[PDB]
């Protein structure tokens, strides 16, 4: 449906949610297509 992580060490979109997480979020997944957006 969304874009989380499925299994343990799957998909693994981490690299987002860093970078969300410097700026000050707790987001950062891959979108409908696979973009990295940010949350909250």
């Amino acid at each position: 449906a969304t874009c989380d992580l499925l299994s343990g060490t799957g998909i693994n979109h981490s690299a987002c949610a860093a970078h969300c997480l410097l700026r000050g979020n707790r987001g950062g997944y891959c979108n409908g297509k696979g973009v990295c957006v940010c949350r909250n």
